[PDB]
């Protein structure tokens, strides 16, 4: 039997320039999986606690060492001897150990980072695929991909209220050809901006950050650049939205930048009018329950509505929103709970009720790869990581492309949004 | 006796969304090693050639399905049943193979995808650090970096002359320290830029692409950013340009935007003698030889002369520069000559006549970190791989804290500058 041998952890960077973990699960055969945690900047105000180490003095306040301690003090002593393959078993135990719903004491970066390893270890001790050990034999459908080719809200600081404005090639016939739609749409869009003197510099997820008058200006370029690079908007390509909403909620008033949640669901509304939208994320803030329901209500039979902050990859929180009608999808992002366990049940939960799930990247990556094997894993058919510039984007992409080449005729490229407009 | 049995090529993306090619040496024992090609944008004009497929319909031009087929084709039955450990043997096959001295037949990116992965997997058989099987058991000395903290010329659209604006933490006491150091002043000149309605949008290297009024205001700004983190300017951190003059020099007049090869050479001086500039890359044209003499001539003693485009890591250029008493330092990039052997014979020509080498990447790079490996087998001291943000930059950082913490009580950070500003 192959057990945990033992577990180091280090201090790196993230592709913004802040500290986070790597965490490498060594078993007694020698075998070893290694993985490192994201971080995100529009973080969710219920997603499990990413713990930093405070010392002013140090990264101001952002490095991780105290996360690595309780890797290598705590986690390291409660995991030795059992199996490697016991993902469940051992998530469970950090759980235990930390004892607090939010992983506070330990963690969740300390824990996450553990939970992967793991799971590379015990792939890695088969000699088989991620994500074939994490979804089995019947893992084969490549994902969707929505892609942010240009950057607002708190990924930039060019004023642009919305986060992120995301293109969908959906005509792909393979995930290989998504990728270079994409990759086309995107460098022809860097040519018309700098033809309209706006600027070229990306943001936090490598999509271009200029200066915009309007959340409707970022939805234009997008589709002249669309249109430029040869393909047909709806037909080839489709628009997607993050407007991560709780960026822009005054939690006191109870308006998005003035407005009331009425006011900002009729917003949204004219922008799939006038727009081939078929997916908004986060367009109310994540404790607005009068805000989402109506949103819900209102275009929820028309258009994919991602949950993200508003369920932060969380089995109850999605329970309860499922229960009350709220969105229709499921943004997953394992550092918003902590586990792979729980990232697991968190698909199974939102799967079995109809919802879809798209595995995502934070705006703070690193050059893991790990949610291109989830978004296989779980035949989720989306996945939202990044622009075309970056490779802590492009990685992904990359290892997307390595997945779909590997599994042959066994691969299937196949977008799970049942609103999409193909 | 291990040996080169398959070679696997594949398309991917770089870190600007263009293809290139990561290749896969497997050997008899089924072990490997992979490797992805990187591609500049100011490229010297006597580099080895970078074999693009051309093809308008795809990309844009710019796949590189001939490089892969070329690796598949031709270098796969040129390379079975050698030896894995031949590095040289495999090189000189290669280059007997294209049989045209730029590469320009299979491609450079064709041969060095097979350079840089037959190394990998020699390591990968020895279970070996790379840096250890490519340099011996002596490689031990940690570089000190050069941190591109504001990109212009070819590397972003903000209209900036020179190229690259960099910090070199010279008082760090390790490699991990100096990746703090350059970490806390990047996000330091982060706020100042936004504080002064400047983009914070990055260019292709990670450091941020404001449009600004002149060369001396970005050199401005790094010294800001420095005192703003509590740094020390000249005693904690210096300052190095790549100008990549060769990219504002009109061949028509021999001319830099207008300047004479001595006004331009007075505006560098002028520029040493203002700012704590340790380290000038490139200041006149690849080929401008009056103007390389005299720049030698006024700053060779007192500032690191780096020739990048003047001597594209080639031995030969190297060779005729140094006899001709032009510059003091060469940029190493392995895909301006195409196999690691000739990158290995570049850096010991130059560093047994006195000049120091800079590892560096270029500004298309992907998830590969050879580039860190290499820098300290060769212990050259120095290094160039990006800017604090980005992973095909980060990656490259994070992988030299690895390889510090490993090495233990083995490792030295030292850099090889010796006009350092310390
Ligand atoms: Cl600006
Ligand atoms: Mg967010
Ligand atoms: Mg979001
Ligand atoms: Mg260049
Ligand atoms: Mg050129
Ligand atoms: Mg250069």
């Amino acid at each position: 039997d192959v057990v945990i041998s033992d577990i180091e952890a280090r201090e790196i960077l993230d592709s913004r320039g802040y500290p986070t973990l790597c965490v490498k699960v060594i078993t007694n055969t020698g075998t070893f999986g290694e993985a490192c945690v994201p971080s995100g900047a529009s973080t969710g105000i219920k997603e499990a606690l990413e713990l930093r180490d405070k010392d002013p003095k140090r990264y101001q306040g952002k490095g991780v060492l105290q996360a690595i301690s309780n890797v290598e003090k705590v986690l390291v002593p409660a995991l030795q001897g059992f199996s490697v393959f016991d993902q469940i078993t051992a998530d469970a135990i950090m759980i235990d150990a930390d004892g607090t719903p939010n992983k506070e004491k330990l963690g969740a970066n300390a824990i996450l980072g553990v939970s992967l390893a793991l799971a590379k270890a015990a792939a890695n001790t088969l000699q088989r695929p991620l994500y074939r050990y994490l979804g089995g034999s019947f893992s084969h459908v490549l994902p969707c991909p929505m892609m942010n080719l240009i950057n607002g809200g708190m990924h930039a600081t060019n004023g642009l209220q919305f986060q992120e404005f995301m293109i969908r090639p959906i005509s792909a016939p393979s995930l290989k050809e998504a990728v270079r739609m994409g990759a086309e749409v995107f460098n022809a869009l860097k040519k018309i901006l700098q033809n309209r003197q706006l600027a070229t510099g990306v943001g936090d997820e490598g999509g271009f950050a200029p200066n915009l008058a309007s959340n409707a200006e970022a939805l234009d370029l997008l589709l002249t650049a669309i249109e430029t690079a040869g393909f047909t908007p709806r037909e080839d390509i489709s628009l997607a939205l993050d407007c991560a909403a709780s960026s822009f909620y005054n939690t006191q008033d109870k308006t998005y930048d003035g407005k009331s949640y009425a006011d900002q669901v009729g917003i949204l509304a004219e922008l799939c009018e006038h727009y081939p939208i078929d997916s908004i994320e986060d367009g109310l803030a994540e404790e607005d329950f009068e805000g989402w329901k109506l949103l819900s209500e209102t275009l929820g039979d028309r258009v994919q509505l991602v949950g993200d902050d508003l369920f932060v990859t969380n089995s109850a929180l999605i329970a309860e929103g499922i229960a009350q009608g709220l969105a229709n999808a499921v943004l997953i992002k394992p550092n918003q709970i902590g586990t792979l366990t729980e990232t697991a049940e968190a698909i199974r939960l939102a799967t079995i009720q109809g919802y879809a799930t798209i595995l995502s990247h934070r705006s703070g990556e690193t050059e893991d790869t790990t949610i291109a094997d989830l978004a296989v894993a779980f035949n989720t058919g989306q996945i939202k990581t990044g622009s075309l510039s970056r490779s802590e984007r492009i990685a992904k992409y990359n290892r997307l492309m390595a997945i779909e080449e590997e599994m042959g005729p066994e691969a299937l490229f196949q977008d799970s949004n049942p609103f999409s407009k193909a």
